[PDB]
């Protein structure tokens, strides 16, 4: 019944999980439990269809991040996630994005760039620099706060929506 399998990448700490958990089940986390590999699913209607969402949550940090690898290789389309007062965060993007066109074996994955945090006033990466990433790289930047829910549906909706012109 047409399900997405899409994937949740990027820097430790940067929300990846609060993002994903307030897409599934509509509440912020405030604490900090670290990611290995969880996976979440849920029905919803996007654009008139009934679809079946599998996300894979994966870890952002390295002493976790055995087998990701494995667990990307199946994505149909992946959430680049960086956090807006996160620099380094978003200077180590391209490596996840070199993970995912080595994971798939294609420079044509559909993917969607994620500014996370957008609630904190301690930017240090301005919209212009992500937007100017986001087109070097052909897909679309939005931002996002898993705090306070806006843009999420937009992130993870947009992200299908790419999958959807593949
Ligand atoms: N203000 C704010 N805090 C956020 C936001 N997203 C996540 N956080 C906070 O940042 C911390 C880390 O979030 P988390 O989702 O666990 O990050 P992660 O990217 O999944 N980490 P890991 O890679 O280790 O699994 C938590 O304390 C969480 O509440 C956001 O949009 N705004
Ligand atoms: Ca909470
Ligand atoms: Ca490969
Ligand atoms: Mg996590
Ligand atoms: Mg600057």
């Amino acid at each position: 019944m047409t399900e997405y399998k899409l994937v949740v990448v990027g820097a430790g700490g940067v929300g990846k999980s609060a993002l994903t958990i307030q897409l599934i089940q509509n509440h912020f986390v405030d604490e900090y439990d670290p990611t290995i590999e969880d996976s979440y699913r849920k029905q919803v209607v996007i654009d008139g269809e009934t679809c079946l969402l599998d996300i894979l949550d994966t870890a952002g940090q390295e002493e976790y991040s055995a087998m990701r690898d494995q667990y990307m290789r199946t994505g149909e389309g992946f959430l680049c996630v960086f956090a807006i007062n996160n620099t380094k965060s978003f200077e180590d993007i391209h490596q996840y994005r070199e993970q995912i066109k080595r994971v798939k074996d294609s420079d044509d994955v559909p993917m969607v760039l994620v500014g996370n945090k957008c609630d904190l006033a301690a930017r240090t990466v301005e919209s212009r620099q992500a937007q100017d990433l986001a087109r070097s790289y052909g897909i679309p930047y939005i931002e996002t706060s898993a705090k306070t829910r806006q843009g999420v549906e937009d992130a993870f909706y947009t992200l299908v929506r790419e999958i959807r012109q593949h």
